[PDB]
């Protein structure tokens, strides 16, 4: 039986509005309503991994997880096993799996993150799971980030926060968020972003959503005007929108948008807004297709409809050679020619940089570069052809031009990073200078470039 190079994941995101579900939910799995939705002619052949995120979920784990089991074995016959289940409050995520896929999946992990202080802190926050799968890691965050159109820079700092201290992934990379920690890296929930339009138009917004023209409103969708400005999300994709938004609904129906301010609200206005999301960000040319992205039409339980997003996503195979794992492959070698950093700190410490990859037995700290000062102001930092050769652990081309190598440029004074950053080892050309280049970040933010060329070498 043949390992597999891609995989179909289903993630689904829903606000069930702390009311139990109705009886039949199949909608949400088969991609089916509103948006780019899922050919009929797929409805039987099952997903790979079912990612399911919550939020005000009043279900206890044990009652969902039999009404999704029950969900999935309906529409494709299929029983699947549970990955991992983790709740915090009443945000909650599941993963599911095909059967078939139990002896591929394994270093699961769980964690979640409270956002706010005192007043703030007691219902907001994030769950997520990381495993990998074969040779590739895959992680989820479920968030529910702060409520209320005059509230987006708070949920921007629930972002940070939950990147910042979401403990998930192979805790060995230590300087970096779970924003550089897997192959392919899916965020999704209630991000409760609002359409950003004066309350008078209401009524106008309902109209523009009836004749199904999204464009006026899209533009003024915090989360897209955010990302835009790069306040928020920095490097993550997302589906174009082509469904309603899916808050807020008067329940039992979905004819109606309950937007006007009642005491239950805390006095504010709900206008229609795309609360209900689904992001990504993968490693540089990995496959990731988005398949579907839209939201159901006949689940009314709560005042959110359910999101739904599918991906095709490229996975890699657990290579053993007859070196590696467990010595180098002397045939292989990764060289770095005419490397700089260009960061936007003040300040004057010396930096070194740490390359931490799958492919290496364990991470490699430089010799401490060159400052220079830049024309515009900036610190570049110069390491010239003084970088240390990688050798990694398998020399394969199959295997090596898969991989990828994280950079950390850290301060010789606080050994802290100041900026993260991911090449790719899919190269057009083995045995040959070729231009490499990744943004750097920290706490998810831009801090700077790191560019110049490299040399790989192969068995072939
Ligand atoms: C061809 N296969 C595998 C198939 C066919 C029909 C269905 C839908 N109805 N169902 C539910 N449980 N068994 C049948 C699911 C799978
Ligand atoms: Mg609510």
């Amino acid at each position: 039986q043949p390992e597999p190079d891609m995989i179909t994941i289903f993630i689904g995101t829903w606000n069930m509005g702390n009311a139990p579900p109705p009886k039949k939910i199949t909608s949400w799995f088969l991609s089916k309503g509103q948006g780019k939705t899922r050919d009929d002619s797929a409805d039987y052949i099952p997903h790979d991994i079912y990612v399911i995120g919550t939020q005000e979920d009043p279900l206890s784990e044990k009652e969902w997880l039999e009404i999704l089991k029950h969900s999935l074995q309906e529409i494709t016959s299929v029983t699947f096993k549970t990955v991992a289940i983790h709740t915090l409050w009443n945000i909650r995520i599941v993963v599911l799996a095909k059967p078939e896929h139990e002896n591929r999946i394994s270093h699961i992990c769980t964690d979640n993150v409270k956002t706010g202080i005192a007043n703030t802190l007691g219902n907001k926050g994030a769950v997520g799971v990381s495993f990998m799968f074969n040779g590739t890691s895959l992680g989820f965050v479920n968030s529910h980030l702060t409520s209320g159109s005059e509230k987006k820079l708070r949920r921007n700092q629930n972002y940070m926060n939950i990147l910042r201290f979401l403990a998930l992934g192979d805790k060995k990379l230590s300087p970096f968020n779970i924003t550089h920690r897997f192959t392919h890296l899916f965020w999704f929930g209630d991000l409760n972003y609002r359409v950003d339009l004066p309350t008078w138009e209401a009524e106008t917004i309902i109209q523009k959503i009836k004749q199904q023209q999204y464009a006026d409103l899209l533009s003024h969708d915090q989360l897209l005007t955010e990302r835009r400005e790069q306040k928020v999300f920095l490097h993550f994709e997302e589906e174009e929108i082509t469904f309603a938004p899916t808050y807020r609904f008067e329940r039992l129906t979905r004819d109606k948008y309950a937007y006007t301010k009642q005491k239950a609200t805390g006095m504010k206005y709900n206008l229609p807004s795309w609360c209900d999301r689904v992001l990504w960000k993968s490693y540089p040319l990995v496959h990731v297709v988005c398949q579907s992205y839209g939201s159901t039409s006949d689940i009314m339980t709560s005042d959110h409809s359910p999101v739904f997003a599918t991906f095709e996503a490229g996975v890699t195979s657990q290579f053993v050679s007859k070196n590696g794992p467990g010595t180098v492959d002397s045939q292989g070698q990764i060289e770095f020619l005419r490397c700089y950093a260009t960061l936007k700190t003040k300040s004057q410490t010396k930096f070194y940089l740490e390359f931490h990859s799958s492919c290496l037995e364990s991470f490699v700290k430089s010799q401490e570069g060159e400052n220079e000062e830049g024309s515009e102001g900036e610190l570049v930092v110069k390491f010239g052809e003084t970088l240390p050769k990688l050798k990694p652990i398998i020399s394969d081309p199959e295997y090596l031009l898969d991989q990828h190598i994280l950079i950390s440029i850290k301060s010789s004074d606080s050994d802290e990073s100041y900026g993260e950053g991911c090449i790719a080892l899919r190269l057009e050309a083995t045995e040959t200078q070729l231009p490499i280049y990744t943004p750097l970040t920290h706490h998810g933010e831009l801090t700077g470039h790191f560019q110049g060329e490299i040399k790989l070498q192969t068995s072939q």
